[PDB]
């Protein structure tokens, strides 16, 4: 207590939407963040505040957000470490529209189960070993790219060039190799209701005190 | 009731040894086959009795046991179909040392959970849909070949030539594509105790009547 | 004489742009189609004229152009067969904007070398064996999808949904397996100038009569 | 002059047997090493002389010969560097039966073409860029393992355990990623006569002074 489930996989592999489904099925959606027993935590809350020079390149499409270094791993490891110790933590909120954290900060009170979703959430030895259960959402790259593209019409040519030069390699070099640390691999994502139901059942067991 | 879990994956991927582990952890080993609630059933019990001409080629290394046609799919589908209906079934025993069934025949009484392990156990639509949960033991081919080789010193040159000409293609053509039907993928095999424990817990839940 | 080089690979893998480069380097661009010794021939000239009902689905994004059946294989095989016999052929021109052939028709006079580029140009045994040399442009799917997308802004949501439901499977089922027939595999495409130069040199040798 | 062709690929992928075929077809076999114009050079001549403690582990199956560090890269780079400068070099001979170099040493006189075959022959930037043409023999791991096994009956259990714990990872980590540097990929190996003939023709062109 608390039971950490880590969920990795590529960008647009289905991590977020799977975790949401698990919160939805557990009914934890119908509850305010202070009252929850199961809570999702996203690694992408822990992006580093970019410098002038970094934000510069970020505008000109020339900055890599899929590299380990892109993430404030210390803040991350320290947060987790406190969550694990049963403490209330304040987590930041990143804005991709400005490439920086919001003034305000999310409180997360102790949970029984923590779903920790992120592209590089199994990259570091120290963090890997904190998880009781390790899930990897396996979704082919071309499928993921199509999801990501359609999801980012909120300009093509920047998005696509940024993918091929920075994202594709970073994925292959840092993210894909950590799949070997997965305990269970979940093909597809939110269409794998049998897989989700299996995980929900397991979370139900923990909560009910049957495990 | 009864809950069918199908487990596929390559030869020497770890299906048998994983299923054994699950029986061991559930304690179902310490019980006689008539008394069991969880029971393993192997597709490789359902190999066709070879003809003269077929057994001929089998000796001369020239017969393919990894092709769908190699299996008595009717007997198989009919057995399952009766198991599902809650009936006691008689299953055959194949002898690779003679390439034929033994005179005697194994009785399998109703179980609550049935673990059904086989290389092509998700090949046919009619059989796939019978399973409540579908597991695929993902173990790389070179690892599997090493297991199979070491496991078959009971002559190299026949085994290896038989692999490259008949087994490698049959695996790739018929077996590997059915991975897409897996609900949960289990990397490694019997070294994935977190995965096994998750499945055992789930089987425990069914048995206890918590699901 | 004439020397057939077949070039396959995925959509947007680089087949067309590689073949163009080879024509450019051989200088065959600076020559009218009647005067050429090296000529490119695209399988996508041989799409079937769609019916009313087929064109219907084509509009509603619901028709598969990456299936073997999508191509007029008879016309194709017959054309090739005549090219091989040293004859002048008339080839059709397809319009994706109307999903039908143009009234007019391209004449192709005997060449010494024929570059035959297509997604399924190694699918059929009868056609495979006509090629003296078989090239496969290997470019990862996510890279290809990005090329195809950017190349088809001439609407996202139709293009992307059409890819995932029809193109991704057809590629994997029919196209990717024919890579095993490739003699030489060319990673990347038009950025592989060493590979192209090797092929150009070889074409130069044939032409010069050094082979 | 001299034209370096580098050939990489896994152990038992077919590098050696392909290079031999190219020497055989060029007729360079029928010539003494001092008289040759085309010469093969194997990276596995450049293994480090093991220490007491290293040879110890080598006996007890516990030493990794597929790691970059396993090779005397300085000697290697220096040899190549001199070959490239048109000089006669002395190359060592390694004995796996004793894990050390032989007293005597092979002289290699200037060649016009040098075929340089090795598992990690594209690993280092400095060495990669020396090659005019870069070939990668792509042969699936299970096929390679079967070749290697049958080839090393000159004890199973040591060979197989040594593969899974040391060779499989080293291959995946160091060797397989360098495939991206290949100019041309040759599937299969010595059964790809069309590929070999293409390379032989090219070597013939260089020699004849047609390139
Ligand atoms: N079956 C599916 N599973 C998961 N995501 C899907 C599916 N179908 C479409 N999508 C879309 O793909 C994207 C997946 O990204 P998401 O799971 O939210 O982030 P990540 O995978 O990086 O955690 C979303 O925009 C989602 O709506
Ligand atoms: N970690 C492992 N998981 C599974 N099998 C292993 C493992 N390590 C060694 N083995 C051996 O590999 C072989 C696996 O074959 P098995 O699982 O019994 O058949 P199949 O995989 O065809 O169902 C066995 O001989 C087993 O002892
Ligand atoms: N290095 C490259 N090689 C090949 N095509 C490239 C490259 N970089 C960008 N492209 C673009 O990708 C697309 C490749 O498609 P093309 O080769 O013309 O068709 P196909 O690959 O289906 O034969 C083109 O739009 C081309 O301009
Ligand atoms: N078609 C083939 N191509 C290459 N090697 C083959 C083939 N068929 C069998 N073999 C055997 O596989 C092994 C390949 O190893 P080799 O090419 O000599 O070393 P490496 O691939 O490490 O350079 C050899 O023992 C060879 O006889």
């Amino acid at each position: 207590r608390p039971f950490l489930i880590g969920v990795s996989g590529g960008t647009a592999s289905g991590k977020s939407t799977v975790c949401e489904k698990i919160m939805e099925l557990l009914g934890q959606n119908e509850v305010e963040q202070r009252q929850r027993k199961v809570v999702i935590l996203s690694q992408d809350r822990f992006y580093k505040v970019l410098t002038a020079e970094q934000k510069a390149k970020a505008l000109k499409g020339q900055y890599n957000f899929d590299h380990p270094d892109a993430f404030d791993n210390d803040l991350m490891h320290r947060t987790l470490k406190n969550i694990v110790e049963g403490k209330t933590v304040e987590v930041p909120t990143y804005d991709f529209v400005t490439h920086s954290r919001l003034p305000e900060t999310t409180v997360v009170y102790p949970a029984d189960v923590v779903l920790f979703e992120g592209i590089l959430v199994f990259y570091s030895q120290e963090i890997r070993d904190m998880f009781h259960l390790r899930l990897f959402v396996d979704t082919d790259s071309d499928v993921r790219l199509s999801r990501r593209v359609l999801r980012d019409v909120r300009d093509l040519e920047q998005i696509l060039t940024q993918y091929t030069t920075f994202v594709k390699p970073a994925f292959e070099e840092f993210c894909l190799p950590t799949k070997k640390y997965a305990d269970v691999i979940i093909p597809r994502g939110v269409d794998n209701m049998v897989a989700i139901n299996l995980i929900v059942q397991h979370i139900q067991d923990i909560l009910n005190g049957d495990i």
